[PDB]
DNA sequence: TTATTTGTATCGATCACTATAAATTT
DNA sequence: AAATTTATAGTGATCGATACAAATAA
């Protein structure tokens, strides 16, 4: 067939970024054409409808902005410098001038209309990640000698990623990173 | 003529799909459907979408906003009034009398840019909740509970990050038992 | 062909919102 | 009657999503 005439990819990050700034309902088709630089049946021909592209720009997010959650968590000597480390550099990058305020996946659609059921609930299942994310590494914590044996480690990892939302919430709202970092350093002193 | 709805009632059912919905996620149908009344009438009583939003926003704060001063200083310690303010806010983030989660927090964190007042109006709000937090530690500098080199923006705003991520938790329907259990671990970090 | 993309033109449905007039009070 | 509030029906605008044919490949 035709060869296309623009980088997928690309239009893939474009429209990643539309979506962390408007959310996945109030990024409308002309914001997200007009940010790819293509037209609305080009889109449909690569991605599949409105759905589908924030399926795959949530998939690149992931890849792109979710990649150093699991790094900074595995490479720390412990479990407690682990989530130092992963919550530090959060808010490094939640009050970052390169990119969006906030989290893209505690942002894009907390409430909405039904239509959108579907995405919402893939969202809340990737928050759900972020505590398992946190579990397991304070499992090897356990296994490392860095954590006691009976901690409840789905309630630690419960905490911080309660922490982790509301740090979207308020990077949202503007909030300075060094008070960001206070409120990290804070969280850190609940650890056992 | 008299008006065949009260203003009230017709708030209440408005916020619920706002609390729900969220702002622009409300639609005018759902709206008029749940205020079981027409679009002109909603029109003549509040004048636009964002001013029914506004009135709606300004009830939700007399009904679900009053008691968190009241539960701040009602306590004899700075602590137990964040203890018990978010003891109870957990209570009501988990009943299935009101929707899971905070309206403030949840309403409209992202949108399109026509919607912005709307956005910076919740984002203030959440700064009150900061405030509420900081103004009762300053109490409890004066009462002796807490030391006067204490860094209160940084525990206000602390506390405030929990309460705004149990508002996520709570609509991910996270147990109480668990969103309890991270309300006790949050207080560990108090000085 | 055979297939796929691209730009122009939309599609019906829904959005927030309202002009007009009947209905219901004093 | 006179003063308001309804209900009907519909306003332009925008929503997500497409025909259509020209355009570019195998």
């Amino acid at each position: 067939g035709r060869p296309r005439a623009f980088d997928r990819d690309t239009a893939l990050q474009r429209a990643m970024d539309v979506f962390w700034v408007r959310g996945y309902e109030g990024a409308s088709l002309a914001a997200l054409t007009e940010a790819m630089e293509i037209r609305p049946p080009s889109l449909y021909a690569a991605f599949g409808s409105k759905e589908g592209l924030f399926r795959e720009a949530l998939a690149h997010y992931l890849g792109q902005h979710g990649r150093y959650r699991r790094d900074v968590l595995d490479g720390a000597p412990s479990a407690r410098e682990g989530v130092a480390e992963l919550l530090r550099e959060t808010v490094a990058r939640f009050t970052s001038d390169e990119f969006p305020r906030g989290c893209l996946v505690v942002l894009a659609a907390l409430t909405g209309t039904p239509e959108s059921e579907a995405v919402r609930d893939a969202l809340s299942a990737e928050r759900g990640e972020s505590i398992r994310l946190f579990r397991e590494r304070m499992r090897r914590g356990i296994a490392d000698g860095d954590l006691a044996a009976d901690t409840d480690m789905e309630e630690l990892a419960t905490f911080y990623a309660t922490v982790l939302f509301g740090l979207s919430v308020q990077a949202k709202d503007r909030v300075p990173r060094e008070r960001l970092l206070a409120v990290v350093e804070r969280a850190l002193r609940a650890w056992p």
